[PDB]
């Protein structure tokens, strides 16, 4: 494991070893290791409140000094390519970069970088650290995986939470089902489509996902209707009621209040949406050991 | 206390006590506390040189280490609430949140954190911190307040420092007085309103106020004339030579120098402003324990 | 030296005792200085990568902790002078401050600042840790400056760059000459203006520059063709080729790939670039040590 890019990229033993061990960095049961003497770069070329916190959060409690990179204020302006940036640091000391580009695939442009990278999103292809949260959440839940019944509703297609969950999730041997807008159906994911109300009843996990707004082209922008969206395709009282009682709600974050899910859900007893956030930080320690080890 | 927020919040005792140990540290007759493994968010949502450096000075010499946010880099473009942002830095680990927003009152919306929130200035609403570090100023200069004649100057109704400082200074016993223009006259404030020249002989403290333009409307902006503004609110030669041997100038900064205060007054006998921003380290020291034991 | 601000400030003797105390720090032969209990603030007003994040991680390897200043989200909205934002800083606690701004010579505004200023670049005039960070590469290459024939090819007259690098080599006693199309001679250097192709068969040392777009005006940005500047002033295969086997390529960074330099030689056998900005940790290391000591 020389870098994280893709849940294309890991097998089922290496999910294994990453849950686990962020499970025993959080119950004490492991000791945190000590990486006195390292320095990360974290590169946010998109947006992040969570993923970059979380990573700085891991980075910090693990003794690593960071090297602070805003984009906007970087020679990117003067024309600097990614691969630049990135072996630029590299060549002043960093021994670890966290990078979220709007680049599907952008990891591709960077096969001469001789430190490792760990990729905190690339626009709608992969988020390993969110899925890699996800099921370690799931795995507390429940101690397994196989048989679970896991319903995936919103904008599939602009989702790298959902891409990177579904193969992950169908590797451990659950049932994965999409419940999406027309529009935002992916092909290129093999998994049935269906309605809330058909299945909600069954479901041992919700995870609801946020409309990608900023991903999208001005037809859909324009013709979005908040309160249609939320009637079809959102967690309402009606849905939440119907939830079975060992049942959980997820959310890689940020919610949209009114949309996705009915704002008095985001903190009831079946949400795990604050739960995930916490087990971030230690599923990213598990990571930053995987790769400077 | 499990939370700064206004001024009304504090009685004169817990004043006393924060001027009081902010001295102690300053002087070195108390040692600085370790909070080593404890973690800080810096929130601003309004733009901050010395509330949010000093801050940082005073986190960083207590031993904490801080979470960068920067509010034009955050997950907030993706429709985040105040309070999920807030929760969320909770979740991962923060211990405690310095915030500036834009909003008066934001920390009503915030009764459901379960970490201590410093206000770092809520609008036009309260700046507890500069108060408290104007007050130690005070206290340092002439051991009390009762009696004192204090005259604050400028854009008083779009002041958090005038707001915050009228309600500490009035319990502390000092003399109150505002000089404004017409239209930035505070009908809150109960404190006489009274022009510079009648005064400027018998004062003990001016304080001087930057005028808020971002927080103004059209109309306001439209016809500001600086020099006009000088002549009848500003701090000139004349009226720096009328001050009394004792007395001395403050301003919370930034100065917009030939506006409210001549230039070369700014570092003149009876200033006090840079002093102001060095007591801010040792009273945001003071908070910050206060807030963490 | 209290303060580092241009290369006509220093001696050549002060030059090889940086030089050499940044080699020994390298090599290992001199252990790094503890600044622990050490604060400064990097103050960058315009972009930087190499400049701001080597600076930071030269002061973190010292054991210095930095204070958080971005421009944007600064008090500096409000109206705040640099002077103003320089004794800020100090009045707070900083012992240095690094500063890149648009103005050329805006250091002469600071006189009364009392801590150590570091010059990471003032708009055209001079970038003093670039020329030492120059040198030191040339040094450790071969030992000696005297008689060295160095080309320095691009847009000379918008740079801080060539400017500094000029002063210094000419000062070591090495033979400077420009390669510049006709709009960027800069007349206040007296050194012979060449074409590359009469002279690339005898240098010892390239060095290239990046076009100053942002520091252009409308009619030169109009008719820029890059293609024709390649052509013209660019290092392509060709000219490459003709260079001795001991003679090095340099380039202060960020490279626009395919004008000043064919992409596939930035990382070719001759090229120092990747080299400079590791060396640039090491020198900045003696810097802070000089204006620390
Ligand atoms: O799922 C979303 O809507 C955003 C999603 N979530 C995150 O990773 C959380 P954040 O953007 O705060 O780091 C992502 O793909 O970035
Ligand atoms: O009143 C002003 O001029 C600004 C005033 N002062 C400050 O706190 C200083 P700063 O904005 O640099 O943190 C404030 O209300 O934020
Ligand atoms: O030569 C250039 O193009 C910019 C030149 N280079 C640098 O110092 C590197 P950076 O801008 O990444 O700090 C400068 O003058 O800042």
């Amino acid at each position: 494991m020389n870098h994280l890019l893709s849940m294309e990229h890991l097998s089922t033993d290496q999910i294994y070893k990453l849950i686990q061990k962020a499970s025993q960095f959080k119950s004490g049961e492991r000791q945190l290791p000590n990486f006195e003497g390292k320095y990360v770069a974290n590169l946010f070329f998109e947006n992040s409140t969570r993923t970059k916190c979380s990573f700085e959060m891991a980075e910090l409690k693990l003794g690593l000094k960071t090297i602070s990179f805003e984009t906007s204020t970087s020679s990117v302006s003067k024309g600097e390519s990614l691969y630049d940036t990135c072996k630029t640091l590299e060549s002043i000391g960093c021994d670890l970069l966290v990078i979220r580009h709007p680049f599907n695939n952008y990891y591709e442009k960077l096969a001469n970088i001789n430190i490792p990278i760990a990729n905190a999103g690339d626009g709608s292809g992969q988020h390993p650290t969110q899925s890699l949260l996800d099921l370690m959440t799931i795995y507390e839940e429940y101690g397994y995986f196989e048989g679970l019944n896991v319903l995936i509703c919103g904008d599939i297609k602009n989702s790298r939470v959902a891409r990177s969950n579904y193969h992950s999730l169908k590797a451990l041997g659950a049932n994965v089902m999409f419940n999406s807008p027309n529009a935002w159906i992916d092909d290129s994911l093999e998994a049935p489509y269906v309605n809330i109300d058909d299945v909600i009843e069954t479901v041992d996990i919700v995870m609801l996902l946020r409309i990608q707004h900023e991903r999208h082209g001005l037809a859909e922008e324009t013709r979005f209707a908040a309160d249609d969206y939320h009637q079809k395709h959102g967690l309402n009282e009606v849905r939440y009621n119907k939830l079975q009682e060992h049942a959980i709600v997820m959310h890689p974050a940020p919610v949209n209040r009114g949309v996705e899910i009915q704002s008095d859900l985001v903190e009831a007893s079946k949400s795990r949406i604050f739960k995930q956030m916490e087990n971030g930080v230690y599923l990213r320690m598990a990571v930053i050991d995987e790769l400077l080890k």
